[PDB]
DNA sequence: CCCCC
């Protein structure tokens, strides 16, 4: 009995509705997996696949009440969760899945085995996914204008290519990249090109994810990054002028983890999967509230140094020290990019870069030598080291150099340490930094009298 | 079988219901696309469209329960999403779409192709959309009073026309405009005229979008500009009297982007499409917290200099240097404008100006010479040149002026550079600006020594 | 489970305390990158909070919840690099 | 329930 129960069982036997570990209901319609808590996806699937059931079952599914009964039966039948979005080298489209390691495009049940629950939102066109075209030469000219193929720009260009290509691989990336440069240098053009290329896998959020508390309450600004392969933030302010909050290192470290806590309004799903490449456009370098060794492992910088100016302001730009090259501005390029002219050309370029930079494992490495905020830590980290045991047979040398021994621990006088620091970094130049380092790296032998359990590398080098 | 399903399929075959990429269901009623998130209009469409169905189908749609069944069927039928508001040269009305490029007015299925989800809110009158009328003469008299057709006011008048006409096109603009003048000069009259002309494509917000962070929590002030073609802000709080917040350059840069990040109350949507010309009525010049070249790329100024006064204060007005002309105030003009007397005359004028200023691509250009804040930067840009390869083969002569060579680069001492700068600008004028420039462009070979790699134009010119 | 330095350098109860609530049937709690006390101008870990953690039911509630009586079967492991200072 | 507070 229960024709409706039989219909629900038949639909469940097709493996077209699945329950995820988070609590979602993903359905397979029109050659793609979709989930949406606001749309009647299960009844949509029932109506869509009414054609694959017997003729006596097809006519029963034209009634919304009966479709809702079938949906209730299916919901009670789904008891086990599944693992979704586990292939980091598959790019999902609206009509199939592209193999990023092989170049094969799968449609239908071939693409169904990879439970890719997101998509670009548009259809793959193999007649445009071609190497040579009128659009490809123009796109290559644009890219070579933005990032010149010169010898002094080799490393920066390769880093730019790697960062752009990493927006295809759906895994957790462990760095935050900063597109730094002066005005009119191509950063927004690059952003728009990437958005056109990867479609719905691209999202843009606010600086609140960098300068606010992520726990909070309902946070759609974080909940909108679930499974996105690229996240953009833009327009960092100048932190030198007091009045702007600094970037939270806690947020920076929390954004590189495989899961991020944040939930929408009227929703109970708090944890989102992190597959994102986070890129920040800025005219100014970042300043963080607190600097430590971990934070320095998650920051990378790509610099833009080509100006596109109108003919009136070309001469003033040619004498600027923030530009290496000046080019003529193009006034139709924005519209051409907006109309998705270079979508498949840039997609092909990104796939080629993915192949080139995906030597067995692809990983993003930090560039801490570019951020001025990290210079004080980087310099002093190679000059002073903790107490020494194998250098214990040098206590006479330490005493002659000014150090003292206390429980076989090297201690330096505060005044002597200040005088030594003044040589490498002037007091007038970095008094706040030197005083903070003295107060932070030193232990308190008393309320007033204290000592630093850190000796200079050069002092120990002296025999 | 299933008359209701047949009705639903027939209605779906007319493409009168669409599902948008933001999750809305837009319906085609009364020659326009409409949607309401809090109260869907699909049943309204069913009732309205019942007249185009067979006679045996029209009678079933008089029952709300049957209409709801048909709506459920349609909702299950709608699977794919569509893109809306993609034509910038179409002006939507409540009964059709006006082709700005061509001049033809489309109604019916001709206006259906352009999925414009916004409208002016009033119907287009072809009889009032005429060049020869009693209203047009008065309107041109008013406009020539506000912005005279002299030779001194020619560029200002052209900028005025361009900014006013740019409120008809649905595309992202690159500049923010300031309507600057003294009191009783026609700025609010211009705002009211434009509001009367374009109806619901016009919005007015607060200064929070200029002086406050946009992401934060729910911000209806920034979320209400979605797809608006004109945004007005008024009455900047003069910043000389300390106690008023300054304008955020980060906000200025963010308001120019094609997408603005901000959400309403009880909404998960965090992106808004920027189609708006943003204008601010001011008695005072803007003051920004940080001034850089990226800010000086997005500011334009139109100045109003005609005074409309009561007969009593005419002489005290004529002895004022802020006015180039004094006329007689009209007391019925406010009511005449509020009664939509010049709506179609001003609309015709705006379309004519659109055609005039839409040489193939129309673009808003900055006017950085009208802001006194930018003067120091503009002068410094001309009074200095960055040392280059050509500067190297000049050291033997540059030593006469005190210039030195270090690291194969021509540089000058900090004290000498400070004295040279003081020789051009006094301390009391821009001491803070000079100090900020020195801090932001200083090259410190040692921690105690600082220098600038810039040369004065006079020394380079002299041989 | 792993939590930041909020549980140590802030109020354990406060308002919403997800960090405190995450120890609910969590046999191990980890803390990383502790704020060494040599710097002047930082908050302090509370001996009262230590005693509260030693109590057989530590104060802690989830968001929009009143079931603050969450049983404690947790041993906290705190990882740092500098000697702590207790007032 | 969010927002508000
Ligand atoms: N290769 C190119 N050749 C010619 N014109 C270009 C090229 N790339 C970009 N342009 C144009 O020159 C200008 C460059 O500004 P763009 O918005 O790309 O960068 P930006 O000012 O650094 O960005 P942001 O919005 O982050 O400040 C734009 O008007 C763009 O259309
Ligand atoms: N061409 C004109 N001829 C006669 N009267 C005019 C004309 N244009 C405007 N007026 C009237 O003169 C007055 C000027 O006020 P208006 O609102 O235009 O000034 P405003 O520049 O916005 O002033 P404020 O800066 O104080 O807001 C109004 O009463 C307006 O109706
Ligand atoms: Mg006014």
């Amino acid at each position: 009995g229960n024709k409706l129960f039989n219909i629900a069982q038949r639909i469940l036997d097709t493996n077209s509705v699945l329950l995820t570990e988070r609590g979602d209901h993903i359905v397979w319609i029109n050659n793609s997996w979709k989930f949406n808590s606001e749309e009647p996806l299960i009844t949509k699937l029932i109506l869509s696949i009414r054609h694959q059931l017997p003729k006596e079952y097809s006519s029963e599914l034209l009634c919304p009440r009966k479709r809702k009964t079938v949906e209730a039966n299916i919901r009670d039948m789904l008891v086990d969760s599944v693992e979704t979005d586990t292939y980091p080298d598959k790019l999902p489209f609206k009509n199939g899945v592209l193999d990023l390691v092989d170049g094969m495009f799968y449609s239908g049940d071939d693409a169904k085995k990879y439970t890719c629950t997101v998509s670009t939102g548009f259809k793959f066109d193999d007649t445009k996914f071609v190497e040579d075209s009128p659009e490809m030469e123009e796109l290559m000219n644009i890219i070579n204008d933005i990032q010149p193929l010169t010898d002094e720009n080799k490393k920066n260009r390769e880093l730019y290519e790697k960062t752009l290509s990493s927006c295809l691989c759906g895994a957790t990336k462990g760095c935050l990249t900063f597109f730094f440069g002066e005005t009119a240098t191509g950063k927004s053009t690059t952003k728009r090109l990437l958005k056109s290329a990867i479609g719905d896998l691209f999202v843009e959020t606010g600086q609140t994810i960098l300068t606010d508390v992520l726990d909070k309450g309902p946070n759609p600004f974080i909940a909108n990054m679930h499974l996105k392969r690229s996240v953009f933030c833009s327009e960092l302010p100048d932190f030198a002028c007091s009045g702007s909050k600094k970037i939270r290192s806690d947020n920076i470290k929390k954004l590189t983890e495989p899961c991020v806590i944040g939930r929408p309004c009227f929703s109970n799903k708090i944890n989102n999967r992190n597959h994102a490449t986070i890129i920040i456009d800025t005219n100014y370098k970042p300043v963080f509230d607190r600097i430590d060794n971990a934070l320095m492992r998650r920051i990378a910088v790509v610099r833009f140094r080509t100006h596109f100016s109108q003919p009136s302001g070309r001469e003033a730009a040619e004498n600027n020290d923030a530009y290496d090259k000046v080019k003529l501005l193009d006034e139709g390029l924005d519209g051409k990019i907006q109309n998705n002219r270079y979508r498949f050309a840039f997609l092909y370029l990104l796939v080629k870069w993915y192949k080139k930079y995906h030597i067995p494992i692809m990983k993003l490495y930090p560039t801490p030598e570019e951020i001025p905020d990290f210079a004080f830590y980087l310099k002093i980290g190679t000059l002073l080291v903790s107490s020494s045991v194998k250098h214990i047979p040098l206590m006479t040398d330490l005493s002659k150099k000014g150090y003292i021994l206390y429980d076989n621990v090297v201690t330096l006088p505060l005044t002597t340490f200040q005088q030594k620091i003044s040589k490498y970094f002037n007091s007038r130049l970095f008094g706040h930094d030197i005083e903070s380092f003295i107060n932070r790296h030193k232990k308190f032998a008393n309320v007033s009298d204290e000592y630093l359990q850190y000796i200079f590398i050069e002092d120990i080098s002296s025999p």
